[PDB]
C-alpha cells in the first residue's frame, strides 16, 4: 500500500512511526528534491531521528520498524537517510534497509 | 579477520574508518556491558557517527562501509548501536547491518 504524504500521518506516533512506510514512496518522488534547505526538510519532515551534528550534514528520519512478537526491541527497519552540502543544500537522499541479529 | 580494539586502529580515518570492522567482535564480547556510562563509553570509543539529541537516548558507530568501484556513496555497511537508559547507564548494544538500493 502506498499514499500521498501529509504531516498529520507522517507525525503520527505509537512506540514508532507507523504511518510512514505508507508515503516514502511520494515523498522521495514528488517531494524531496536535491538543492532544497535544510530549513525546507524541517519545514516539510519535522524533526530527524538521527543527526551527525553535536563537512557532510545527515539526518535520519525512521521510516518502518519491525518486532518480532515478544521482543523488545525490533530486528529490522527503513531508514530515509537524507545527506547536504554546501550552503545547507540537499546533496542526496536514499532509502536504507537494515537487520539486526 | 579478527583482532583486538585498540584506540589508535579505531580511529584511523580515510574516507571511512577502515580499521573497525576487526575490531568489532573485541569490543562488543569484551569491551562493552551495560551498565556502563555514557562518559565510559566515550572514553573508550570517541565521538559517535549519528545521535539522537539535538528518553532514550542512542548512537551509532560506523564499523564498516562498502563502495561499488566509481560510486561516490555506498551500498552497504555495518553500524554499532549503543543505546542508553537511566542514570546515563547503557541498555543495549548492537550491530546493525543496512543496505541501500
Amino acid at each position: 500500500s502506498s499514499t500521498p504524504f501529509n504531516r498529520k500521518g507522517w507525525d503520527e506516533w505509537d512506540g514508532h512511526h507507523y504511518s510512514r512506510k505508507y508515503m516514502i514512496d511520494d515523498v522521495m518522488n514528488n517531494h524531496l528534491k536535491t538543492g532544497m534547505t535544510y530549513q525546507e526538510i524541517v519545514d516539510l519532515l519535522g524533526k530527524s531521528h538521527y543527526t551527525n551534528s553535536s563537512s557532510i550534514c545527515s539526518i535520519i528520519y525512521d521510516i518502518d520498524v519491525e518486532y518480532k512478537l515478544g521482543d523488545i526491541d525490533p530486528y529490522k527497519g527503513k531508514d530515509l537517510l537524507i545527506e547536504f552540502g554546501k550552503d545547507s543544500l540537499v546533496i542526496s537522499y536514499k532509502l536504507i534497509e537494515w537487520e539486526s541479529g
